[PDB]
Formats: C-alpha cells, structure tokens, sequence
C-alpha cells in the first residue's frame, strides 16, 4: 500500500484473526440472546443483556476492520464458526460461558498488544489500549459481579427470576 | 346484498361463529379478571391482565362484525355461553386456561383462513392475516413466557406475589 | 368473606342477576348497532347511538361486578341470551325496542333498591342511586324525546334520513 | 430484465390490462364529475365525490405501473375507451353506474389474484391484497350505503338536494 | 337552636358518640404508625399506611363535628380511650386489628343510618352515604386485599419485607 508504514505482516494477520474472534463472539451472543427469548426460558432481561453484547462485539470487529484499512493492511475474512452450544442452560451457565468468552478475547487482545510492542508499532498499541483493553476489563468486572449475584441467589427458580427482574 | 361479491355463504356463517367465539372469550376474560379482584385472591396485576384481554377480544369481535357488513353478509348472534369455570384457581391455573382458550381461537382463525383459501376469497384471507393471526401468535408467545415464569416461581405464595408485582 | 358486612345473600344474588341483565342489554345494543351499519339500512348516526349504548351498558355491568367484590359477594356469571330480534326494522321500531329495554333495566334497578331498603343495606341503596337510577331516568327521557321526533317525521324515508342527519 | 424473477408473462399482461381498466375508470369518473357540475344539474357534492374517485383510480393505475417496473415487466398502454354515457341521469343513476364500475374493477382484481396464486407469485398476491382489495371492499360498501340513502330519499328533487347537502 | 329542624336528640347524641369513635380510631392508627417506625420493627411503608389512616379518621371526625353544628346540635366531647395494645406484633397482626377496627366503625355508621331512617332524617342519611359509607367499604376491601397478600407471603420475615417494599 502507498500508505503502509511501520505495519508488519504479522500484525496485519493477527488483526484479521482478531476480527474473526470478535465476529464469532458476536454470533455466540446472538445465540445466547435468542435462547433466553425461547418461550420455555423466557428471561427477557437476559436476552437483552446478550443481544446488547452481540452488538458491541460486532462494533469491535468493525473498528478493527476500519483500522486495518487505515494502516494499509488488507482485510481477509474466514468462516465464522457456529457457537459452541445450541442450548445455554441457566442464567448462571450462560454468564459463566460469557466470562470464558470475554477472557479469551481479552487474551487475544493482550497477545496482539505484545506483538505490537515487539514490532515497535505504537499506533497499534495505542489503538488497542484506547478502544479495547479497558472496555474488556470493565465488561469482565461486570460479568463477575453478575456471576456473584446469580450464585448468591441460587430456591434456584426464584433466584433466577429475581436477578432478571431486579438487576438486568 | 347489492354489494356482495365473492363472499360465500360458508364464510359468512363461519364469520358469525367466530364472532361468537371472540365474544365468549371476552366474557371468559371478564370472569377471570373479576376473580383476581376478589378480596380473597387479590392479585391486581392479574386482574388487569385479564380485563385488558376482555377488551381486546371484544374489539376483535367488533372488527369481524364490521367486516361482515363490509362484505354484505348478515350478522347473526347466538347466545354467549357462560365461562367454563366460576373460580379460576391460581395464577398458574388461570394462565394455563387462557393459553388453552387462545389456542382454540387461533385454530378457529386457521380453519376460517383455510375455508377462505378453498373458496378463493383473498379479501378474507388478508383480513385475517392482517388483524388476527399475528396478534394471536404474539399473545400466545406472551402467555407461554408468563407460564414459564410462573412455573419457575412455584414457596408458591411468594412466587405468585412476586410475579404479579414484578412482571404484571 | 373476611370483609363481608351487612350484605345479604338475597342482594348478592340480585346483583349477579342485574349484571346479566346489563350484559344482555349491551349485547342487544351491539346487535342494534350493527344492523344500522348494514349496507341496506345505512343509518350511521343510529349505528353510533346504539354502539355507544352497548359500551355504557357494559360499563354498568363492570361497575356492578366491582361493587360485588367490594362488598365481599361472589360474582357468578350465566349465559348471555341472544337478543330478541335478528333484524330491527326502522329507526322508530328500534327506538321503541330500546325504550322497552331501558324500562326493564330501570325496573330491575328499582326492584334491587327495594330489596336493599328491606334488608337495611344503605350502601347498596346509595350505590344504585348514585350510579344507575339517574343515568336511567336521563337515558329514558332522551329516548322518549327521540321517539317523539321520529314519530313527527314519519314521507317516512325522508323523515328517517333527516333524523339521522340532524339529531344523531 | 436483469431483475425479473418469478414474474410470468401472463401476470405482466394482466397487469397492463388492469392499468387500462383503472385509467378507464378514472376517465369515467371525470365524466361523471363534470356532468354534476353542469348548470342544469348543479350538485356540487356529487361532482366532488366523483372527481375524488377519478383521482383515486388514476393513483391506482400509477401504483400498478410502478409495480410493473419493480418486477421487471414492461408497461404497454392501450387506448382509453370513452365512458359508456355522455349524460348520467340522476344521482341515483350515477351511483348505480359507479357501483357497477367498481364491482367490475374488483372482479378484475380478484381474477388477477387468482392468476397470481396459480402462478405461485406471492409478491403479486400481497401487492393486490395490501393496496387494492380492501380499498375496493370499503369503497363498494360506501357506495352501497349511499345508494340505500338515495333510494330512501326518493319528492325526488327534494331528496336529491338533501342527500347532496347533508351526506356529500 | 334557631336553626335546628328535624334533628332528633337521639341522632345528636349518636353523632357525638361517632365523633369519639373516629377520634379513637385516629389515635389507634397513630399508635400503629409509630410502632412500625420503631428501630426494632422498621417497616416504613406500614408506618406510612397507618399514619395516613390516622389523618383520614381525624378528618372524618371533623366532618361529623361540622355537620353537628350545621344541624344545630351541640358537640360534646368525651375522653379518648388509649388504644387496645401498646405493641402491635407483625404486619399481619396489625392489619387484622385494623380491619376489626374499621368493621366496628362501619357498624356504628350503619347503626346511625338506621337511627336516621327511623327518625325520618334524610339529611343525616345522605350525609353518611355520601361521605362515610362508601369510604368505609373501599377501605375495608383494600385491607382485605392486603391481608390476603400478607397471608400468602408468610419465610415470614422475607414475606413481611417484600410486602412493605412492593405493595405499600
Ligand atoms: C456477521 C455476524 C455474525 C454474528 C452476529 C453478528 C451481529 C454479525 O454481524
Ligand atoms: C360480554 C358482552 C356481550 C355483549 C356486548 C358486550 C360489549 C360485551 O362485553
Ligand atoms: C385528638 C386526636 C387523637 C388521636 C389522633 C389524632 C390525629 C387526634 O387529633
């Protein structure tokens, strides 16, 4: 690219991989959201929580794709793997799955930051710090808070209802 | 009728029957509503839920009667049978009874749609699709969601109170 | 009932009967209204007059049902008999039928008031006086005024049109 | 056409025919409107009624032409036959002629719907149901209501005047 | 009195007694209210419920005193007996005590109405019907509704908390 400067092929490839991970996360959250919208699950607050996260993850992917082009890299898309489960169990099970997912995204962000530092690419490092790393820490803290509250509420049916009504 | 066109006697009769079913449903919901207003039941959210449905079903009947006249058919009214119960048990029992009732109305709508299709009466088919079929699907989904939440809440007294307070 | 006080079984039963009479009146007015909406009758002011009365009578029934519960009585519903006619003739015939109907409701109100007085139930007596007796006197006077005007207008077709256009 | 999909030549031709029928109806209503504007007829409400219908029918034709292009069919225009009469008699005669005209348009709509169903063309079927079939049923009901009122008013001159003044 | 007309000494005395009963009820509610404000009871919604009732009963007494003077009777005050309890137990116990109290006031109202009827004093009868009898029926129905909800909630501590939070 006529504009490409200080942008390694290793970072370019890792950015494409991260786009795939964010889109896969978005898809997972779409599945989680609609599972809680089932008439035999019917926890609307939980459905809304996950549908909002599907949107956030898609936005993250789009920000990464915008950055790829700004740097003169070339977006390459791969298949989006279907989510790991078809049914997500209880709100507790779902929130545990979500925190696992977020920690995996966060690790990928940290890995890419480390690569950027090794390649002396401060624009990449700043980009990740500014738009992703703090968002992930905040989200993981929120999920941990939710998990603790869900666990303390498990009369499991009553607890699940109250969490959805009074927290979400 | 000077205006009657493509409107079979079979559909005309079936529309009159459907008016009766909607008015009977409205009456059933009136009974459900006032049962939950009893001082020894006293679940105001549940009373409101069913009184609103009584109004919706009456409106449905009135829309059908308007359509009967628009097509040049002749409204014929029959007795409105009293509701199947005098006392409706718990919120769970009542919501189960309501979903049974709605599924029976929906089946009648589907039967009339099938008759309209067989008689090549697209105005009737459109009318039902536009004003009734989706309303019924939405309502049945809502009732199913409510049933699931009520069931998960059954400390049955506490659960019944919380559902009325926090959902309805 | 824990709340029931000075409320006789005779009044409780008579209130349930009166609910049935009001709902039957509402149904009769629904039939009258839609008859005047027929394309071969087509008197919109008359249709509106009777549909408004259907609503008023239903509201009366609902007020009675509310009162039944306030007093600790138990609502019991019976079948709603179909209206006495399928076709209602001229506006004159219909208005005569309506005044007959209202006078029958008024007599039932007066009978219930008399029962309340005999049972020394002043809350019932006040309730009827406050919400029903004057409403009925006003409505019957209005119908009598309408009958007189309709009769003076009978060139019967022209008169019927003018009454609908200029009074209703 | 590059865009044409599931759109039969039979439906394409029938749509062109229907455009012609709607434009012919519009022309007929233009003639009716100006006849009632003659100084020796002079019924302004009747003139307005028919001029409004001329506009509605032209709009219907334009909607059909828009749809023809949306589907990749090719609009073909034919002569517009002059209306069946040069003078339209009384308001009663004119309203009878209008209801005959509307019933013929409605039959053409029903015929085209049947063709669409036979050709498994649900976009066409929906289009007609959504924009034409209910409009026609409503209009025919209104005309039938008007005919009944005009007939009841026939002192024919006085009745014609009053209908124009008080209904139209 | 120069103004006294159709106002018996029996009714005058009974009105003074009723003033005392209303003021005693107000005092009882003051005691109930402050009991629920104790730091070792601490149910603010319940405190508010009873303090509002203390105000309503005082207003009732003041209305009776105003009426006594309007009729030319002479207000005579007696001691106000201290409430029947110093401590009121649970919300359930308190609501039971309140409904007992209200039923006793209602019986006194009914007794005075009967006296008025026997003395042919229609102003008194109207006064009681208009300002007291329906208020009492409404309040007793509300208390019965509350009792039913409290009973269904008895995990008694949790139920008491939830009723205070979500109903009161
Ligand atoms: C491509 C994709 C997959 C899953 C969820 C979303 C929102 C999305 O855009
Ligand atoms: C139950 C019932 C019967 C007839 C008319 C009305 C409005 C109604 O609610
Ligand atoms: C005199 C009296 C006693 C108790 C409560 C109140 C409000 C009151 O005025």
């Amino acid at each position: 690219s006529q504009i490409r400067q200080n942008y390694s092929t290793e970072v370019e490839a890792a950015v494409n991989r991260l786009v795939n991970l964010y889109l896969r996360a978005s898809y997972t959250y779409l599945s989680l959201g609609f599972y809680f919208d089932r008439d035999d699950v019917a926890l609307e607050g939980v459905c809304h929580f996950f549908r909002e996260l599907a949107e956030e993850k898609r936005e993250g992917a789009e920000r990464l794709l915008k950055m790829q082009n700004q740097r003169g890299g070339r977006a390459l898309f791969q298949d989006l793997q279907k989510p790991s489960q078809d049914e997500w169990g209880t709100t507790l099970d779902a929130m545990k799955a979500a925190i696992v997912l977020e920690k995996s995204l966060n690790q990928a962000l940290l890995d890419l930051h480390a690569l950027g530092s090794a390649q002396a690419d401060p624009h990449l490092c700043d980009f990740l710090e500014s738009h992703f790393l703090d968002e992930e820490v905040k989200l993981i803290k929120k999920m941990g808070d939710h998990l603790t509250n869900i666990q303390r509420l498990v009369q499991a049916g009553l607890g699940e209802y109250l969490f959805e009504r009074l927290t979400l």
